DNA sequence: TGAGGATAGTAGGTTGT
DNA sequence: ACAACCTACTACCTCG
DNA sequence: TGAGGATAGTAGGTTGT
DNA sequence: ACAACCTACTACCTCG
């Protein structure tokens, strides 16, 4: 295909002198000894109380600072039991940089080296591994300061590596009554002047704090005064705050002692649009700069921006198209005779003429007969909705649209719960709505359309796989949801999903994971007529150890090839063009069976965040994976102009679980897996 | 109805003297003060380090011991942050016994008083609030010492209340090598001689402990000798134990230092398998006895066994019948034209024509046609099962039957996962069945036939509700499943179930709770032709506060009456007939709106465990609820001779969640709610 | 509930030595 | 602890 | 994987002051 | 903690 070289935010630092290679090690002995469950954290707690630049190593600690300056004896409380530890030093033994586990110690030694160095400079703001040396913009109340997040680790080469990404931070120092005093609206949240605890503001209130009632038989002005908060400051106006953990019940508070906590929505009254989002040319300009400023401070030598070769993936064409929205009026890759319905409580309304026209123009271009219909909804008793479903059943229903005043989630889901029971997919455009914002109706329908298959574009390129499936965990924080979406066809794709299953954790049961992948193998021969030669195995996030083991074997037994790749948004740094403009689609090899892949980038959203991908299993070339993987990004049909960063099975998959974890799956029998009901 | 009086295991004790009403209270002050997350547990830790007879009382402790003997200053570590506490006494102040919260403290005071008294007597075995004074049965290795579980609480009346239930304990004092020495099979589990930790036993290889190799530069024999456990014992034969938490991989160990942990399976070789379950007339005899022995030790005067008035409930004329097995030969309350299929991997070639005969006759006495088809299944590819369900679907598969060599749970569930995928209920009987021993086949299929939807029996009685629904939380330990089952007609019963939904806790979402009850209200009038005038609201376990609030309101809105009751398996009672024989069905009003209900009892399976029931909401009489409740006990089809203790919606529900919790929910799309697939 | 991303921001979780 | 990843909210932004 | 219950036994969890 | 309740295993038992 094609090629360009890319800078990376990583930097090249000094090769490690010997006295770093050889850390003093200290054997830990502690009373009472701890059962293995508590041992790794007890040691880390020891690494911090011992002090110095020390980190746990195995059943002992390693330390770049000599034992003569470490606190070798003391006490620590972990869980309930309280322990005393002692440390018995030993002469230092070199550590192998090739050995992962010993470089894990020289990496941690490097993290804690860099961090110790950061405290000792002033006047700088340091927040863990993030440093903030400059001042982006100033307001009377506030300032926002600037800098980057750092990391200093050790490579296999035995040299120090530096990672820089610029990040900003907002600093409000005014009280709540002064911030209000400039006629600015109340902040979403708010913090005690005297401490960390953060409230959530509700209303200003009227009462006189000298006269207000407290359960204590004390007064608001008095209670705070007793506790001595208001020697520095004067309380003034009475605020009503409420705890985020439990919003009920409102708790009284004096504004003079609350501090607003600002966001861009509070900052934008004072600064219009403040570019916290950095344009790639400036981000890359700050990264190089700041890294020099570290290196001039650190003494690890001058950094040489690490460069990686890179390759431009072939542009992927949706078809009938440059953006799916362009496709909406004209012919879809596929079209089917279809029916749709309208129901809502403005109330009440009629279907307007403009919506139909768009549907007609597209049906007209493609050549497929279009229907539309009406429905009328009673929500207080709710009985009819089923009766509708039977009438909605024929002919036809394949997706449904609603518009109402926007609802509180508790009300929004409860209506989405009652919606699904009768087997209806649904989409909302909050109203009132106008032709004035076209996009809110163009994409709110483009989602309804996929909500009856399909508004699809499918690739025309040549790809080694001919079936793609996506897996992730989503849903309540307490336990997760494993589900899966799928892409049918090597050249002409199709979109469908699999009911997810409840597990206690991120790990997906091996037995299930294969079961769903199997459920997508049934799909290929549903019309494909044969077993797909090769299937594509992506994973959202990390891939757990051998979670696929059952699944990949069971492919081989049934005669199907495969490749397995990890997709993680979080890892993988940043990618800058060594010369020239930036480009929307890229592959960088990096090392071995891992590569970075840039699925999306616009000149105006800021610097793009590139995917890190490892080839976990399978034989196909990395470039081949990128070549399909990049094109896969485009196929999403509920985004008329924006392309998810995750290819649709993962992205579709992300939606599927999250909606499933907010909605539930109780009522989802009647709904088809043709629907693509989440969007 | 009918009438008899009953004793209760509770005992009348002394009215509290004043010096017990008036406990000393101590106010707590602790540095640092804790957030309210940690305040109740920190105070309890305080009441425990303070010593004496002390318990938490809100902001401060309360104490039956004078401060002058309490430890008023010390340290305590909770959650990894240590605290010093001080206590300041404040005279004493009487506590109201009518106030629940102050009697909660006097109840706690009573608990810790009883417990402090139990330690000070000898030679008794005391295990928390459980005490063991006499020796039931001796083996050369073991003893099974006996006694009762107690509790001592304060009444609204102001007098101490005593609850006694006799319980036994098995204490084995001898090493693993000697217990094997008497030619007895290896216990399922085993414990360290030198400590609490217990292992799970596996095998004992031939390795010679003097030369077996430890992961360290050590040897099994030499290892334990290093730690000096061998001073009082000899190691002898090598054992191979395995950790329960992670069974792989086997861990080596010396039998001379392990101790078998015996159950009634291991005592049964020695003791003619004596069953710890007492006969009701001995257990009753022990309760009175033991309470006297306590009472003569306690100094609260003499206990008077508390009696409660009691009434005999209606005997269900299940139809029609005396036992649902009786129904099997005769006509079912609802025979329907029906089909069955057969598959197995034993593999027996064929259907054996003794089972068929029984099926035909009942369908030939009722007058209902029937068929039994055949199936053949390939498990290596499994594709065919899909072709079977299409054949099976028409017209033969109402329910299915398999028989297979005993399956590990991993393999057992994995096959049942496959079973559902094609919407196939299933029932196993292991190979090898022998016709001669009927019950395993007679009930194995009474489970398969209700898995077709015949309702074997229904009552003839007159009941105030005409629809009964059951709710429980069931599933994995980490997160729970909420499901519901129901009974269609008061006069004539039907059995069906509702899909379950996944939650993080015992609380079932009001929005789901009502949604399910609504799904059983939708069901009733599928053929009822009316709204049910009254519906029955039972709950498994406690009813969380206001879980039902949305549900009960939404009833009253749609014109339906209701009554609400809490059913607690472990709700506390034991009931004894003051005179005469014990009987199967009973109702006792307790002073509160709650009542005890004895759903099942057999003269041979021990003292029965009666149900505690509160009337939470509604207006029907307690007797009426019991009167319906006790009959619903029997409706369960799937037990040929034995009647569940929970009425079938609750019981069916428990089974419903549990299978869902291990099987899953994802495969089960096709299966009908008709099926009753779990059993 | 309009879509996507990338900014700060909240308040966390799991996996695996 | 800890690392490298995930979770699910709100609130800027402009429309390949 | 035979049904239920009641015995001991394991190894825990939730809810609500 | 703590209480009063639940959870899901195995292993006796005999067939309302
Ligand atoms: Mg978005
Ligand atoms: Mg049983």
């Amino acid at each position: 295909l094609g090629k360009t070289e890319v800078f990376l935010n990583r930097f090249a630092l000094r090769p490690l002198n010997p006295e770093e290679l050889r850390p003093w090690r200290l054997e830990v002995v502690l009373d009472p000894p701890p059962g293995r469950e508590e041992v790794y954290p007890l040691l880390a707690q020891v690494a911090r109380r011992a002090g110095g630049v020390t980190v746990r190593m195995g059943d002992g600690l390693a330390s770049w600072s000599p034992p003569e300056v470490l606190v070798l004896e003391g006490t620590l409380a972990r869980m309930g039991q309280t322990y005393a530890y002692r440390l018995y030093p030993k002469g230092r033994r070199p550590l192998d940089p090739k050995d992962p586990g010993e470089r894990s110690v020289l990496s941690a030694l490097a993290r804690r080296l860099l961090q110790e160095r950061l405290r000792r400079l002033e006047g700088v703001w340091v927040e863990g591994l993030a440093v903030y040396r400059r001042e982006h913009a100033r307001g009377p109340g506030w300032r926002v300061l600037g800098g980057a997040v750092l990391d200093l680790w050790v490579s296999d080469s035995g040299a120090f590596l530096l990672e820089v990404d610029p990040a900003y931070r907002i600093l409000c120092e005014m009280s709540l009554e002064a911030w209000l005093a400039q006629g600015h609206p109340l902040p979403k949240r708010v913090r005690n002047a005297y401490d960390r605890r953060t409230w959530e503001l509700l209303r200003l209130g009227e009462e006189d704090p000298k006269e207000l009632p407290l359960p204590g038989g004390l007064s608001l002005l008095d209670y705070h005064a007793s506790k001595g908060r208001l020697q520095g400051r004067e309380g003034g106006r009475v605020a009503w705050v409420a705890d985020p953990k439990d919003p009920r019940k409102p708790i009284p508070h004096l504004t003079g002692l609350l501090v607003p906590v600002l966001t861009l929505e509070d900052l934008h009254e004072e600064e219009g649009s403040l570019a916290l989002s950095l344009p790639w040319e400036e981000r890359r300009r700050r990264t190089r700069e700041i890294a020099s400023w570290i290196g001039r401070r650190l003494g690890l030598g001058t950094p040489e921006a690490v460069r990686a070769q890179a390759y431009r993936l072939s542009i992927p064409k949706l078809m009938g198209v440059s953006k799916p929205a362009d496709a909406l009026r004209v012919g879809f890759y596929r079209a089917q005779e279809t029916a749709l319905a309208l129901l809502r409580l403005d109330g009440a309304q009629g279907w307007p003429e403009f919506l139909r026209r768009a549907l007609l123009r597209a049906f007209g271009a493609s050549g497929a007969s279009l229907r539309l219909h009406t429905l009328h909804a009673h929500p207080s008793q709710g009985l009819a909705f089923r009766e509708a479903l039977r009438k909605a059943k024929e002919e036809g229903v394949q997706a449904v649209l609603v518009l109402t005043p926007p609802m509180a989630w508790e009300d929004r889901n409860r209506l989405k719960a009652l919606l699904l029971r009768e087997g209806l997919p649904s989409q909302i455009l909050n109203v009132p709505l106008r032709e004035e914002e076209r996009h809110r109706w163009e994409n709110a329908l483009l989602g309804l359309l996929a909500k009856a298959g399909l508004q699809v574009v499918a690739l025309s390129g040549a790809y080694p796989a001919e079936l793609a499936v996506g897996f992730d965990a989503g849903g309540r924080e307490s336990f997760r949801f494993g589900g899966a979406a799928c892409a049918v066809g090597g050249d002409g794709g199709h979109l469908l999903w699999t009911l997810p299953e409840a597990q206690a954790g991120e790990r997906i049961p091996q037995e299930v994971v294969w079961d769903l992948l199997e459920e997508t193998l049934w799909a290929f021969r549903r019309k494909a007529g044969r077993l797909p030669s090769r299937v594509l195995l992506l994973r959202n996030g990390r891939v757990p150890q051998d979670e696929f083991a059952l699944a990949l074997e069971a492919l081989a037994r049934e005669g199907i090839a495969y490749d397995l790749v990890s997709v993680r948004k979080s890892g993988g740094g940043r990618v800058y063009p060594v010369q020239g403009r930036l480009a929307d689609g890229l592959y960088v090899p990096l090392e071995d069976k891992t590569f970075l892949l840039l699925t999306v980038h616009r000149d105006f959203r800021g610097t793009p965040r590139p995917l890190k991908l490892v080839h976990e299993a399978g034989d196909t070339p990395l470039e081949a994976l990128a070549h399909q993987i990049f094109h896969l990004t485009r196929l999403y049909p509920a985004s008329g102009f924006a392309f998810p960063r995750l290819p649709a099975p993962l992205h579709l998959a992300d939606r599927l679980v999250k909606e499933v974890g907010r909605l539930g799956i109780r009522h989802l029998k009647e709904v088809d897996r043709e629907k693509l009901f989440f969007v």
